[PDB]
DNA sequence: CGTTAGGTGT
């Protein structure tokens, strides 16, 4: 389950709330960012991702000598694609709500599996006999932050994988990524997260439920009630389409995106949050002691 | 600065 939103210096304050919206979090410090990618081990980036240079990379300041130009109109300069990795919702209630830290392990596995197909669609633009041609780099920089919550207070637990707009070519120069063969591949690379995190909760004992119509799948012991109601961002955009006149078939993904934006809501203790969350399962009569290793194992081969 | 397009809705 994956989406790609392009980052730009006209929409950069969506990434205000990377590290704020972490805080106090269930399984945030055992931590919750990573630098990936094996450009980012070239430029020798790895474990926690640190807010100074987060910022130069993301304005394309590679270092005191190398400063990229990736604008001919800069406020639609392009600074980098968020790749957010969703887990499925019955998921996160189980590893939220009741807590697994073994969902998170499976998660972040997924994600970093994910992220490793995605090197291999890597694509830049040079010249050759005066003509623009395309190659294959495969590297990319990337910088992963986990967050728990939705926008509307809902356990939802998903990575934001923020890859940079900038690969190393042949010749050593790094310019502005071809998003091309990324965009039409999002499907597939959300097939790799979700098949790997389907193994790996699996080998944890979880009984799941498969869906052949959006090749999705989540947990057996949710109703598609209990799930709803901790789905209240998906709700808000139906009623959003509702009032254009339309349903989540007539609309385009166009209009859907900026529904999701435009319902988008702007403070709470996390202390409440979470009693918020233990009370509404409880008024929905769930029981999560459901780990028994017991299942016809729906979603195998 | 176009291009993707599960709804859980980044
Ligand atoms: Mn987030």
């Amino acid at each position: 389950m994956l989406d790609i939103t392009t980052i730009t210096r006209q929409n950069v304050t969506s990434v205000v709330g990377y590290y704020s919206d972490a805080k106090d979090d269930y399984y945030s410090k055992d931590s919750f960012t990573s630098w990936q990618g094996t450009g980012a081990e070239a430029l020798g980036l790895s474990g926690d991702v640190e807010s100074a240079r987060f910022k130069e990379l993301l304005v394309g300041e590679i270092d005191t000598f190398t400063h990229m130009q990736r604008h001919v109109d800069a406020k639609k300069e392009r600074l980098g694609y968020d790749l957010t990795f969703s887990a499925p919702k019955g998921v996160s209630m189980q590893a939220l709500i009741h807590g697994d830290k073994t969902i998170i392990e499976a998660h972040e596995k997924a994600v970093a599996a994910a992220v490793r197909e995605a090197e291999k669609l890597a694509q830049a633009r040079t010249t050759r006999q005066g003509k623009s041609v395309t190659q294959n780099t495969n590297n990319l920089v990337v910088a992963t932050f986990r967050h728990e919550t939705s926008r509307a207070l809902d356990p939802d637990l998903h990575t934001h994988a923020f890859v940079m707009n900038m690969t190393q070519r042949e010749d050593g120069q790094w310019r502005a990524l071809k998003n091309d063969e990324l965009m039409r591949n999002k499907m597939h690379l959300g097939d790799v997260y979700k098949q790997e995190l389907a193994l790996e909760l699996t080998k944890a004992g979880y009984e799941l439920r498969y869906n052949s119509k959006n090749n999705t799948f989540d947990m057996a012991h949710f109703s598609d009630e209990q799930i709803r109601a901790f789905s209240r961002r998906s709700e808000q955009i139906e009623k959003g389409l509702a009032a254009m006149g339309l349903t989540r078939e007539t609309a385009d993904a166009q209009t859907k995106s900026r529904v999701s934006m435009a319902t988008r809501e702007k403070e709470h203790s996390r202390e409440e949050i979470h009693q918020e969350w233990a009370s509404r399962a409880k008024t929905l009569g769930i029981d999560f002691d459901n780990r028994e290793w017991q299942g016809a194992l729906e979603v195998l081969f």
